[PDB]
């Protein structure tokens, strides 16, 4: 009674994935799927002699699809945070980062410190239903804060000056500040707070530990960092 | 069916704390609490939606009042240690440590090492049902052994020469060297023995989760170091 | 319902060992027992209350005998590799290490890089059903691939020129060519692979979590480390 029996006796593997968040999952137009964490499921798939299910899900939807068992596993650039740990498990963390401000390279001075950006005139925009979400609203009393569901556009808005800033993962900040040359990263190396990438699982102890090992193999065997690498040089689209 | 879900269906957080041992917890003559551990409970009642409620134990207590179900978690500077892995979980440990002496600092040059404590005419002074008294049992074949319920007025005991000494964690000889002048803490950078601080868990394997999530992100962010700094500093009476 | 309660209310361990395996495990001719991880054991059991009980199991039948229940726990210089997560749990680590060659001295230079072994007549001795097999399997598509059942003497075959070359664990390299002056460890310190040694455990959460707090004690008190170099000194006849 380990969902890692299951998956074992079955040979399959139902990852979900969001298809939003460049670099760890991105859903093409065609219809497939590609980042860095699409990646690592093929592997975690390979490992268990499964075939890998893609499942589609969605920043908010995804304890919904979690509850309603929808999927084995969730490998999608997620963030821990205690909301989540309520109801699931969490991995290892495979990424330390952090909310850090992206905005028009020539207002980035404006927007250093949180005092800087909670402001009566500033726009904050955020994709909804996650922790960039959940982060606006614990630390925003003065800043509107604008909801833009698609967040493979969120930056778009910025550059189309429907916004201020976001505060996102510095990681995605870094890469979208390369992706829409508009764009400055701000301090990504000091970010605003700390939280860990890792894996969404069921409360099921076994799956958990194999999980965790293969990980932990992934990363001290270095195949970890080349494959982020090859992901964070890739030719993403804007 | 685990206890973080009864938890946050109550909120509620039952808390055992002993009350007796600064920095991590001490009861007043009020009848409330201070201390890192009692902050940090707050803090882990906080985050999940809960009300805090303190239960009292002791050390000579603790297990029997574990084995009864009387607490959710135990937060009081408690060392890890394999007796007490038999029956209980600990979180993730938050403290590394080791028992060193503490005496009067005009004798301090006697007792350095356990070849000089443990001598015929040596009172070792120790508190009961803990590690403090499992180790001096463990380690003392000549020296006398003297038990004192009240853990609280122990160094007070050192002070007025009722005993030699107290091998008892670093951080409690180091804090006690500052409430007693007259106490000075022996090598405290390097203990007799190596051991942790950690909360101490039902076998529950979910609420284990939570709390080591709970507070690898309280280490990670810094939020932990600067805590016991302040409660370090902290005005504790005598 | 732990497997720790039963071995508690027990006062037995049963440690399942191949024999093998200097220096982590020998069976003598007597019939008795040498090695670091039978010492380990004897710690593990004594910390337990525990009378310790050497089951003798093999590369071919460990996970068989785990299956069918034989042991509590094996310690015998068991590689970490996801094939067994499949089934069992593991303790956390002891050891790190990965797969490297042992050959003749003379021959050394040869047999460099896996480019250089995998060579039509080439022949790559190993012992049967562990993770040798498996990395020799995996990674060998033109050298021949010799299956000797008695690891004890797979390094004698070696020196009699029955084989060119072993690839076995660095630690097992390292000290063979101690025993058998003849060979020669090939960058034991550049291995081919990353793999850990840990021990092998039921799937149970409870005893998992003894296992790893004795472990973790024993590791950072430096009590581990102290252990291994005994035993990598120790005069083990050949």
């Amino acid at each position: 009674e380990s969902r890692l029996d299951r998956i074992l006796e079955s040979g399959v593997l139902r990852v979900a994935t969001t298809g939003d968040y460049k670099p760890f999952s991105y859903r093409t137009e065609e219809g497939g799927y590609a980042g860095f964490d699409v990646d690592m499921a093929q592997r975690l798939a390979e490992s268990l002699g499964a075939k890998l299910v893609v499942v589609p899900t969605s920043w908010p939807n995804l304890m919904r699809d979690f509850a309603d068992d929808r999927f084995d596993i969730a490998m999608s650039g997620i963030s821990i945070n205690l909301e989540r740990q309520r109801q699931a498990y969490f991995s290892i963390p495979y990424l330390r980062d952090g909310k850090t401000p992206i905005t028009l390279c020539s207002e980035e001075a404006r927007f250093q410190t949180l005092e800087q950006i909670d402001q009566p005139g500033v726009t904050a925009i955020v994709n909804p239903g996650g922790t960039n979400e959940k982060f606006a609203r614990a630390n925003l009393k003065k800043a509107r804060i604008l909801v833009h569901p698609d967040n493979v556009t969120i930056f778009q808005q910025i550059v189309d000056g429907k916004a201020d800033l976001m505060m996102t993962d510095a990681i995605e900040a870094r890469l979208q500040s390369r992706l829409h040359p508009e764009l400055c990263a701000v301090h990504p190396q000091q970010p605003f707070d700390f939280a860990e990438k890792a894996y969404l699982l069921p409360r099921d102890e076994a799956f958990k530990r194999y999980v965790d090992q293969w990980l932990h193999i992934a990363e001290q065997s270095g195949l970890l960092r080349q494959r982020m690498e090859h992901w964070l040089e890739y030719r993403w689209p804007t």
